[PDB]
């Protein structure tokens, strides 16, 4: 096979089944601000601090001081690594030389490689040297000289590529001369930007072909890990207590399955948030830890509103079992939102997760995007064994349980009814049940 | 007096080209980066040596042989073994070019040639007429030498090739394409030109998996259905009894429509369990619930899907629609149905694809699925949460409808093609004894 | 009226109102694999075979043996014609490189006494002219030369990146321009031909789909001149027939059987076809969701034995899939089979299986052809004003049981029953009551 | 003001309020086959045969023999005019001269002008001479030399322009140097081609700015005449007899207004075609002449079908009062269809015009195109005083009268009812009326 050098970006390495190709040049293309320089920096830094592989960073415009300080904010301590002689930075600048001896660069490169003992290399803005080459055949020959140099030396090299007016690179050659080609793009849609990565080419390995949204937060380059893939869900035969005993009773077995995904759907003011809060509070009382993701209400406001029904979510927030997360759709974009959901869930290790409401994303993306991000969330939760409570104003087919709460007018008065529409794996009551809200909470009438 | 074809060993490609590539003539596999031109040419050579003994030479102008060999070693091409057996050679590099090629060919007496990165030379020619003359010189040399050549071409910022002339100088031109839509990449092959023969003019999706370069074969053409008189047992004897003759015809396509919690997955599980208990092998494609979850939920109704699975008769496949494209979904389905050769297939629910494509794409996919299963005499069950009765030989509508604050479960036998069927509506009950219709 | 030379493609000659312009050059433009070379080959070979007009194929790049073999499969049999001195192929080659070309041409044309010429891949020469003025001046010199000699010439133009040709001038210097394009839509590729310019004549200006089949370059030639007959047709359901004054529908009519699934659309269409075959008429049944054996099996349930008629050769059952080769291609296949079989009754089941405007045009054309040929057509659907008769078959829920009823919603030119008729399906078939 | 030289294309001259500008150069741009050469030919020919204005046709590639024969099919008898010395053709060809004395062309031009006494000039494929000029400033200067030459001589000149890759002309200069610029385009939509003309520029005059569909039939360049514009309708206080006396009675005054537009709408088999045929037959019996435009039925078939109801449309067809026109939507494109409708109506001078059905165009164009072409037809008819009967399966607001024919099921039987929904300018019955079809025709029950 082909050897794989890992980068340290967990999601990227997973999608590439081990990382970049070892002893070969890799191309990371994109426009300005897409993440190519930071990806190469992370490649080098993680190669040193996770695989004892020293690195050299060749820069043709960006100053070495700039290169270290532009990552100091991510705590990479590149200044540290440079003083410790695990990473070196070689700066090459030109001006009258460009009109027209690349062996000099080869010598300088080899010298830095030997000083640091480098096994990984980064070549940033090679365009500064190769934009002088006007004839395409000559440009191709020289790029081949450089890439074959690196191959011979067996250095794992990440080479930057400016997209310019082109689909991958300005001149449209390095994408064909490289063995692994990655595209980073920063696409805006309805004033919202999303970073996406794509493995366009990778000889000698399978990988993910699709576009994969990624992130450059204060924690650096980060990709959604495919590990939490779909349909590997944990199956539990134990049941969950919802906090509404009269609902829990309607099902044979005493309640919904643990790690089940249950959709509470209805009209506004029908009790969806109330039921979800009941779920979370029952879990926290049992001693589990729960997450409540509000997208329409503030955490303090939800605690208040539920106080009216007798749920003291504040007690759980203080104990540290319940964690509220309030965020509106426009802020934290759809992929951003998926990422924060999954991440904060990993950190808190909840047992029950409530999404109130999953309709808040209905108007923030086409049917496919909304449905697919919801698929990802539900798969993540069930693979972790988390009981998910999704409130809503096709999803029913995706959910393990379905509760419908209706405040309907009859004879000049609104009555609240509850339907258990779906409850896979059990017998359950077909009978509509009237339900009342009060200080005692949600109750069901005979 | 048709032309002569040399097969590539890619079943789908050879079926679409009616024999393979033009023999003794150069073809042009155009494509962007990572679309599979080099892999298609490598497969051409490897299948030539394995299936028909025709030695092969891979002439690369820029990439090195060890890199070629490692690039394909992960797919089990055993290039190194073939080079030692002197069946395949990998040589690195206009009369001089011709001599170097004759050398590379003499290494193993190659009958199949591949030209990788011919752009190294042809980018030097700036004048269009000169470039065209040289290209035609090379292509005519390859025509006369008695070798079947596959030439890779770089699309670049072009429709097929970067300079836009080799596609016109060649006689067989195939575009390899990797198009993204809704973040999903689909690999497609197209025959843009093929002089001397009929062939598939449409776009055809293909995979580059552990099986290599693979095109779905159109040998499962539509409307060649296997027609059987024998009936298939549903596992619900009252349902099968509603139909004169004992139930649905074997090899039929049967839709099970309804609202969530209506019993569609349950009826389909009854079908699969009945088949496995008869000793036939069944396949449950679940697009929404994991295999173990489905087994658990069906145990409640009293079906030991787990027993049938461990017996090897039942194959569960859990697959999220959004993970692939619709074309790739069809390809994966059909491939696994081939590998398993089941008698009963379940798709639970096909409605999970409607979201992932417009009516035309999903309808075509379901056309191909039903045509495949019926051409093989496989009874297909499709659950649904819309005019799909077009492709369905049978149709069962399961309702869980509210009356007086109570939900009654009813069954409609809407379509029973070719048989007297009860058009009455039957109330049913679900229990540990399964699905039972009340008399 | 300009002088025209037929190409031999029925549809193309009909569209161009006689064919290509005589003694003048024509420009067949297209991207790679669109059919310009085959079009030119057909021009020449049909010229020699149908009109005795010898031909010369001047190729600047492609080899003559390649030219012969790339068309041998189509039965054109060019090699015999070269031996017989009806057609010639002349290979002009160029490598790092004015009237000498004209000299060689003239020699070629005189060897075989050619009145038709093809010029394939003049780009070999015209790609070296950088100056646009120079290039078009040379193009004009060539076109003039050909017009002075009076040879009907088809010139191939490579579209390349351009909209017609790579350099964008031959389309202006030529008098007749035909753009062939192989356009993909939903992974389905359709070949279209368009007469961009044809000086001196009216002609079809739209895009016309064509097919390069194993028979070759083919275009489908329909109109609103329906053949009118009073004769009445037996439906197989004599009571339905009786509901109509005189005893049925008009022979040549177009009928729509509409309803839900399991309503009896295919049953009624099979009844029509079986009645026709029984009285001795050739009937055709185009299904787009059912195999022929499946149809005979399912109709034997109601008592129709279509196997009898199929074996007798009176019934021809054809099964296709709509999503394969595009709507106009379908139309073409259905049409060719109707032409072959000269059926009295044609069935299309379901027509709903076939975007909106395309399907509307296809259906209008099918009805037009059947009517003009005098054939009665039974269309099934899961239009009402485009047909002549309309039968609505209902399987409606009443008291938790589906009752089966029939409406005769439309029957142009006759008094029918405004009454609904409850109908029963049984081993004997379709029956009704008042 | 500016002098206007008419071309002979009635619609073009109307849209330009008199034709091209006199003594100035005009540019007719377009791709191949759009109608520029034929427009210039018509310009010259009609200038000679309608305004005693002799012409010269300068051609730079197309042979003079070709130029005459390519119009012989239109009966222009250009060979005649050339022998009679009213039009001349001057052919200029080049080849080695193009690499690099335009005064020679000026001399040749002036000589032809003086021979024929020309007042109109056409310059066809000036590109053959001016494509040699590479520098844009020099090309502009030379084009200005030529156009100023023509201006000085006061010749009304039509200059061809090849569109090429450009929006109007290949080099993008003549459109700015000309005083009148016209664009001819041949746009395909759903495999159907439509010819459109546009006055892009015309200094010194008002004109139509919109795109105007035109035609090149066997009668040559032809434009829809805007003269039959909208809302100048003829207003009649006399009434029409529909042939259904019981319908005519429901309206105060004895029937619909003459020159009225009446929409018969309903379900299939409801009697729309029958009522329309009754209208046409009543008119033809009165002695008027009527047109019946079928888009779903053949003329013989419609005569048969109506025979069943007792209308002998064959008698009227034979008398010459009734004229049938059968054509399907796809054939005779939407603009094509408008054109044939209007034209054949002008020729036949009908009194009643039936369009059966105007729904046949529902699926052949977007709502705006269908509605606007229908607007044009209705305006044309009412401006001529023609009574229009439009059958159908927003238009109601456009129609002067509205009849609704419904075959509705009740108690397992279909009954036919007739509603007079609208009838401007009169009192009319609000009562639904049952109607029966028989050999006696359409009758209404008390
Ligand atoms: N220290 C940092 N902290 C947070 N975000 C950063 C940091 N550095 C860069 N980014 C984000 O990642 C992007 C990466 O920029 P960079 O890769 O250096 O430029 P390019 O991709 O053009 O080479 C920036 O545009 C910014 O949005
Ligand atoms: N003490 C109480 N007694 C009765 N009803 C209450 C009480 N407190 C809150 N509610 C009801 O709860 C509703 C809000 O429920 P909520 O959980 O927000 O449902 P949704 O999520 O559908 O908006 C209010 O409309 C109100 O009728
Ligand atoms: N061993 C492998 N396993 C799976 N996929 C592979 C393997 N080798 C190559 N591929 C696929 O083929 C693509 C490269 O094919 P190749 O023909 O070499 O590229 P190009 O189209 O640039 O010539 C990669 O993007 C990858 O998805
Ligand atoms: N033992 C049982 N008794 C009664 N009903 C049951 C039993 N087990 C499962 N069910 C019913 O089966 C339903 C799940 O059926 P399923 O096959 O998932 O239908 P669908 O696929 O239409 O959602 C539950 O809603 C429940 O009502
Ligand atoms: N013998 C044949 N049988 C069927 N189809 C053919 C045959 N020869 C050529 N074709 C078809 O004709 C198309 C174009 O042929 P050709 O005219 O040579 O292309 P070009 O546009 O380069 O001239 C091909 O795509 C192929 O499908
Ligand atoms: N022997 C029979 N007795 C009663 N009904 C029958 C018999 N054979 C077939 N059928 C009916 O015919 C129907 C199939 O009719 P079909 O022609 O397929 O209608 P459609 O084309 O509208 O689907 C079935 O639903 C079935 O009820
Ligand atoms: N004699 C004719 N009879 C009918 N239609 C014609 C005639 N001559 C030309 N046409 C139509 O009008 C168009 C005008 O062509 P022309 O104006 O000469 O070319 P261009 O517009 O490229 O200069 C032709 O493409 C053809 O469709
Ligand atoms: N002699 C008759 N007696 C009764 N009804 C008739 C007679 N002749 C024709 N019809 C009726 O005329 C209808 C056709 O009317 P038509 O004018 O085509 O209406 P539409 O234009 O709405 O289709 C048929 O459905 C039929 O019921």
């Amino acid at each position: 096979g082909i050897g794989k050098s890992p980068t340290g970006i967990q999601g990227f390495d997973e999608l590439t089944l081990g990382g970049l190709p070892t002893g070969r040049p890799s191309l990371v293309c994109g426009s300005a601000g897409c993440g190519k320089t930071l990806f190469a920096s992370t490649f080098l830094i993680n190669g040193v601090r996770d695989h004892g592989e020293p690195g050299v960073f060749v820069t043709f415009e960006e100053r070495p001081e700039d290169i270290v300080n532009n990552v100091a904010s991510l705590g990479f301590e590149l200044d540290k690594l440079i003083e410790e002689e695990k990473i070196a930075i070689e700066h090459i600048a030109v001006d009258p030389s460009e009109v027209a001896d690349l062996e000099g660069l080869f010598l300088r490169l080899e010298l830095a490689i030997d000083t640091v003992g480098a096994k990984r290399v980064v070549l940033d803005t090679i365009e500064s040297l190769f934009s002088a080459f006007s004839n395409p055949a000559i440009l191709r020959a020289e790029i081949r000289r450089l890439f074959d140099w690196l191959k011979e030396r067996g250095l794992t090299t990440v080479i930057t590529a400016e997209r310019g007016d082109g689909a991958l690179t300005r001149q449209g050659l390095e994408e064909y001369v490289s063995d692994c080609v990655i595209l980073l793009d920063h696409r805006v849609e309805n004033q919202i930007s999303t970073r996406r990565l794509r493995i366009v080419k990778y000889r000698g390995t399978a990988h993910g072909t699709n576009e994969y949204p990624f992130l450059i937060d204060t924690d650096g380059f980060s990709v959604l890990p495919v590990s939490a893939l779909g349909l590997l869900h944990q199956v539990h035969e134990e049941r969950i207590a919802s906090g509404v005993p009269d609902l829990d009773a309607m099902m044979a077995g005493g309640g919904f399955f643990r790690g089940s995904s249950i959709l509470v759907s209805g009209v506004a003011g029908a009790g969806k948030s109330s039921l979800a809060a009941h779920f979370a509070a029952a879990a926290c009382a049992r001693g589990e830890r729960a997450m409540y993701f509000s997208f329409e209400e503030a955490a303090d406001q939800a605690v208040r509103n539920m106080r009216s029904l007798g749920l003291d979510l504040g007690r759980w927030r203080d104990a540290g079992l319940l964690r509220f997360m309030a965020t509106r759709p426009t802020f934290y974009s759809l992929e951003m939102h998926l990422a924060v959901i999954l991440r904060e869930v990993m950190r808190f290790e909840p047992s029950v997760v409530v999404l109130d409401p999953i309709s808040a994303f209905t108007e923030s993306g086409d049917r496919l995007e909304v449905q697919s991000m919801l698929l990802r969330i539900v798969d993540f939760l069930k693979n972790r064994g988390i009981t998910g409570i999704f409130t809503h104003l096709g999803l029913s087919s995706l959910m393990d349980g379905w509760v419908l709460m209706l405040n309907r007018e009859v004879n000049g008065e609104f009555n609240r009814e509850l339907y258990l529409l779906k409850a896979r794996g059990m017998a359950h009551s077909n009978q509509v049940r009237e339900f009342l809200m009060s200080d005692r909470g949600i109750s069901l009438l005979p």
